[PDB]
């Protein structure tokens, strides 16, 4: 509870439960004063963005399925309702929280599991999304010198069972990162990813021996342990505020620092 | 002229001109006394296939479009007649060299120019396609304990101007490499890339201020120059043949050392 | 001025004059109501120290050169003296901002400059001195369950011209933030590195075409400027503050975005 | 047996048993025609170096010990004599297969177990007698185009248990195939380096848990196995070879993919 944020406003895709990372980075924002809102891919998980903004106090609650350009430029005319008129107007950051690939791609040997239509969906709700994302919000991102954050995975650069095409689409999503740094630096808009290590929710429970990963990581991790949801906010916090004016492009691990392992005591 | 790849078999895709990277490829793995077969995309193309399937003495010609799962399944099919079969079945490699974006994605600010349906092809053809071929050819390279080669750029890791989003597939390409190589390394079966420096070919030609950029590379690159189609074929020979035994999952640069330097002098010019 | 290191305490080496990086990292820990203790290495530097303890109001003002396993020894057991003791005892973090090699290691063609006792001195003041803190500290940052962060710069892992040696010391600094990361987490200590951009300090002064280097720099960063002390500041009171728990072994790169381009349009200038 | 390398010249340092990298390395490059001047740094070392040298028809046995200044510019004098005179002169190329750090240094606890001493050697020998070989042979190797090889471990860029003081070495040795290769470009030589997977040989016997190392990335490696040292020969043969001419400032891994997986069925 400091006031880094005060009077800053944050979009904040991505909720989906209690579990989600984008809750924790809302909460985070919420607690050091921001003003957010949310958004949400369809009625089912509107029930628990609606939780969210009653914790949070959202300004507003707009769908936003990221799958359509309708959608995405409908939400950002909301909210340009709320943030794009007046005095103040604009915007301080877009957080994007969202993953997906049909559940057959990552279900045993990558090779067999990979489909046409499989990596056309990952590519596109995984990484493309991004800049969909950013496209709507340039103009209220430029208004205010407001910054992207995205949300990526060690299984862009190294191999971990099963993640086979959100690999691809990580990796993808990576490379966008960094093109989109380039492009929207020059009108003071920062673009930043955060590697979370693995952490249970709604999506990370669906992966076959994602617990197993789990076990896995606390035993490679240099801190031995897992991290938290909190810590992945507290993080994101930190790249959405003033305080990382000079940090663009940037891939953050927020890991207990498992991708600087290769093995450990797993010998034993 | 060595006879390292004496009755080695390839398959080798993007061939488009004279200058194409794939041209040299061929060119070196005949060279070393390897059988090719060539694929062709359309029929425009075919012309400039069946030049390189003269000069090489091609085993095949053969049609892959690698944007239909039917166009792959049924060149896979003909290759699996010449090649499939016998005490000799299999084949030691398959080259994918096949780059593309619709035009407009790389032509001036990235975030302007990037579409949903731009994005949906770069990936699809550029980085999808390297998949297509391994799910297609998985038991033609197993029976001979074979590779995958396909060839990358410094985009996918670093900026450069107007690659958009050929660099979000490149990234792509290359996480497939590895998810690959982990996939199939158990069937005896390496996946590699190799990511070349700028090189005057005809896709090259198609992006804005490429001149360019070959002109600032020369002035960063270790090595003062450029590379050459050639020496991409010699390293991409080496990476399919068995003196690479032990090496999968791998990027090797061939960019005259480009990738190594932040800042030359040219602090002056 | 917000509150976030209320009642924290930190060692700040490498502070040289009001332009040093660890002067606006003091100033940043300071400004957010953290308790500081500032190190000097020799008489003519404890000049510039004393300025930086007047207006941070240091805790104290140590000896410590760390070519000297005494100099540290005798450093932490003066540390100790001041927070190792009581119901509060141990340190939040320890801010290593030292770099050195002897300046004929930093002049023209690398294989000409570099000599067998310049690699010596430069990795055993840039790169040794860290994890010399870091067994002198342990034991009060295991207390707190506090961390390290040091500095350091792109020419570890990409050439800059005239960096030479110090970029090996610089890539022998990173691979120890990742060993003392995996060595020192288990006792609840984190370990971390900025990676800054060009900034015009005292060494930076030094080095030959710099000024030339900064300029470079600035047309090829995606913010188009080159960052300040200050947000390098910002950055290191993140790294060791308590938002970053879940954070070791980390790189973080504060450049204006300046390791992610190749080449930028300046392709003309 | 191909003729790749006939009529070609090279140095090969780091021959201590038939076991070591360089064994093979050598064996590659005479397999393939070229001519060996093989190096040694003292006497119970020359008794394996004169083995290998009769097995390779060695055109010089010379001591060259890396620590000492004057060693390495007598070494270079006494190989000028054979390849430095007459019409045909320099080498084709210098392979650097040489560690060491004091046997403390990689026993346990890396905070514990590094010494500024420790620290000092482990440079001095594993990553500045690279440079040292540079300086010595610059004008040789300029004279024919030639290239220097390194062999380097992912200890440098990743953590394995004990391994230490050799990974700070390491990364200290990558930075300078990366300086040198910026240096020595413009006179047409290359620099590389081929990062192995674990490999019995007698350096690697010495560390502890080596072969619970060489186990578990077994298990980890794409291939599904260990590389051995004729595989390593292969590839530096490449790298020091005509068809490696536009390659320069290169880290190849040669280690069965296993630099590239995070985890694998490690899991079960
Ligand atoms: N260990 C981990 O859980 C972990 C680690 C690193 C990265 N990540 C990344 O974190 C981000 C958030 O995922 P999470 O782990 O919190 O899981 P989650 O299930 O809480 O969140 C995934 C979100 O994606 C949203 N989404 C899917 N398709 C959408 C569409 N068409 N339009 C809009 N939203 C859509 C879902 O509604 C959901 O809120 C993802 O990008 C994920 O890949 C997760
Ligand atoms: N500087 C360079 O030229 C450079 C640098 C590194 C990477 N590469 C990569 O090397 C590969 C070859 O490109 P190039 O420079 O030799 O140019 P090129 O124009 O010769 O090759 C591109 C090839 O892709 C083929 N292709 C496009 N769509 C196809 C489809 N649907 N089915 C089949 N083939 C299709 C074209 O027919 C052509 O042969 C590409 O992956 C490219 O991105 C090129
Ligand atoms: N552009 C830049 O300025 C830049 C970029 C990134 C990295 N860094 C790193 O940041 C750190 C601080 O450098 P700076 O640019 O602020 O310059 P600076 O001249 O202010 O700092 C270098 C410091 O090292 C100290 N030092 C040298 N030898 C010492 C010894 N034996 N014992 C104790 N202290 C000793 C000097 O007293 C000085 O305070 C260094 O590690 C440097 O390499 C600087
Ligand atoms: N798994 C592995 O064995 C492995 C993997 C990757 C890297 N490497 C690297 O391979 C290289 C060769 O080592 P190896 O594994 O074949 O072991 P090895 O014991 O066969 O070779 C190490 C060599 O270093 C030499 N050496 C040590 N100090 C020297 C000095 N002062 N002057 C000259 N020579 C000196 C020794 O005489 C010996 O020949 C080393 O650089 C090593 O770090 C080994
Ligand atoms: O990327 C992730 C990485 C981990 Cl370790 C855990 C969860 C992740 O998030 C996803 C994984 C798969 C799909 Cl289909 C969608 C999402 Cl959001
Ligand atoms: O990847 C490439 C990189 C460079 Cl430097 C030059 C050409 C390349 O190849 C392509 C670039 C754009 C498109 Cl649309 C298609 C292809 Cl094949
Ligand atoms: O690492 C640095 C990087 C830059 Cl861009 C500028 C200054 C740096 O700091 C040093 C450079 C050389 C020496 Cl001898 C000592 C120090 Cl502190
Ligand atoms: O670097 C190596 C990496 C591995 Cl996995 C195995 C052996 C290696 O080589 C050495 C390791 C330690 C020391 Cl003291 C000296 C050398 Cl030559
Ligand atoms: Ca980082
Ligand atoms: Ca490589």
């Amino acid at each position: 509870q400091s006031m880094l944020l005060k009077g800053q406003r944050f979009v904040v895709t991505g909720i989906a439960s209690k579990l989600s990372i984008a809750w924790a980075i809302a909460e985070s924002l919420h607690r050091e004063g921001a003003q957010l809102i949310l958004t949400y891919p369809n009625d089912k998980i509107k029930k628990r963005v609606d939780m969210a903004a009653e914790a949070f106090d959202a300004v507003a609650v707009i769908e936003c399925d990221v799958g359509s350009d309708e959608s995405i430029q409908v939400c950002f005319d909301e909210i340009a309702k709320h943030w794009g008129v007046g005095d103040d107007k604009g915007i301080d950051g877009i957080v994007h929280a969202i993953g997906f690939a049909p559940a057959d791609q990552l279900d045993g040997d990558f090779t067999q599991a990979t489909t046409r239509e499989g990596s056309q969906i990952a590519h596109d709700i995984s990484s493309y999304s991004f800049v969909a994302l950013a496209k709507a919000g340039r103009e209220l991102l430029a208004a205010r010198q407001g910054s992207l954050l995205t949300l990526t995975y060690e299984g862009s650069i190294s191999v971990l069972p099963n993640y086979n095409v959100m690999g691809m689409a990580k990796a993808s999503l990576e490379a966008s990162v960094r093109y989109l740094a380039s492009s929207l630096g020059g009108e003071g808009i920062r673009v930043n990813a955060i590697s979370a290590g693995p952490i249970r929710t709604l999506a990370a429970s669906g992966i076959k021996s994602f617990r197993r990963m789990l076990d896995v990581s606390e035993k490679i991790a240099p801190l031995q342990r897992n991290v938290s949801q909190e810590e992945v906010g507290n993080a994101a916090l930190f790249l959405l505020s003033p305080w990382a004016s000079g940090i663009t492009g940037e891939i953050l691990f927020v890991d207990a620092g498992f991708n600087t392992v290769a093995i450990s005591e797993k010998i034993m």
